[PDB]
């Protein structure tokens, strides 16, 4: 089997991407944030504290003839930005782009933090990291991909995120029309539960490539590109007036700037992030100070190849017996 679904930016800055997901019988369609940096499929629901729902579409398990409470199971998760959610668990039928899993754990939120309530466009998350990170207790649950994998034509999914435009998540096949050139595959460590790999270096604009190993994770659920402070300083030094602002929480730059591109290495191959992709717009409405899309990972504890990087590539998440990651230009 295969599946194919369109993923759409939630706003004009590509702050996140939402993909429609069918849950239950009859189908209830929710728009979920596909997150290769976590491993829980959770939804706003009829169980979510009413004051914490503000415009999201909810899953109502009592209206699904295939829903079953997973008795005794609870979940609780917190993300790198400090947001969080928690609740109980149902199993139900979940379909993405025509690919169906029966018995998928659907984690129903009883509580969500303010940043979830405040984002009316995101109805929940669909985790695509390794199932070892799933938070359900006392019986850990499998991700949608883990449950689907044996049925897929090939044990892969691909992320093809757009810059200020829709893109595609495919399951079970590699669309050879969706990228240019060849796909370069690179090793993955699953030891921390992530799609963790090592970039071979970087360049800023038209500058020379610096060969240096940069461990990090391929994370569709993180907006920006978080890299070591040395690398990030080298980038922003090429932008007149750019500075790290403790009050804003990262590098800012004059909105009048033309940002340089940023290149990262995948083996001997190179992925070029256009300067436009690094612009996250005014820090507050009407400001002439703009927020940068490349930020320091110092104090995160891991480098993160988030959407800023991934949207410049066609990315293969290869779930073969030994997982790997593939990157192609597009
Ligand atoms: C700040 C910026 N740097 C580029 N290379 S294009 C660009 C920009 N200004 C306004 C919108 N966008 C995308």
């Amino acid at each position: 089997s295969t599946g194919s679904a369109t993923t759409t930016p939630i706003d004009s800055l590509d702050d996140a991407y939402i993909t429609p997901v069918q849950i239950g019988t009859p189908a209830q369609t929710l728009n979920l944030d596909f997150d290769t940096g976590s491993s829980d499929l959770w939804v706003f629901s009829s169980e979510t504290t009413a004051s914490e729902v503000d415009g999201q579409t909810i899953y109502t398990p009592s209206k699904s003839t295939t829903a079953k409470l997973l008795s005794g199971a609870t979940w609780s998760i917190s993300y790198g930005d400090g947001s969080s959610s928690s609740g109980d668990v149902y199993t139900d039928t979940v379909s993405v782009g025509g690919l169906t899993v029966t018995g998928q754990a659907v984690e129903s939120a009883k509580k969500v933090s303010s940043s979830f309530t405040e984002d009316s466009t995101i109805d929940g998350l669909l985790g695509l990291a390794f199932s070892t990170l799933n938070t359900v207790s006392p019986t850990q649950q499998k991700t949608f991909f883990d449950n689907a994998k044996a049925s897929l034509d090939s044990p892969v999914f691909t992320a093809d995120l757009g810059y200020h435009a829709p893109g595609t998540y495919n399951f079970g096949f590699i669309d050879t029309t969706a990228y240019t050139g060849s796909i370069t595959y690179t090793a993955v460590s699953t030891k921390q539960g992530f799609w963790e790999w090592t970039s071979t270096g970087y360049a800023v604009g038209s500058g020379t490539f610096k060969s240096t190993s940069i461990d990090g994770i391929a994370d569709t659920g993180t907006t920006l590109l978080y890299l070591p402070a040395t690398v990030v300083s080298a980038y922003w030094a090429q932008v007149s007036g750019a500075k790290s602002s403790s009050s804003v929480g990262g590098y800012v730059f004059p909105c009048s700037a033309t940002l340089p591109s940023f290149t990262f290495g995948v083996g001997s191959a190179r992925i070029v992030i256009p300067g436009d992709y690094i612009d996250f717009g005014p820090i507050s409405t009407g400001s002439s100070s703009c927020f940068g899309g490349i930020q320091s990972s110092a104090g995160i504890g891991i480098n993160i190849f988030g959407d800023v990087a991934l949207k410049a590539a066609f990315v293969v998440f290869n779930g073969a017996t030994t997982p790997t990651l593939g990157f192609a230009s597009k």
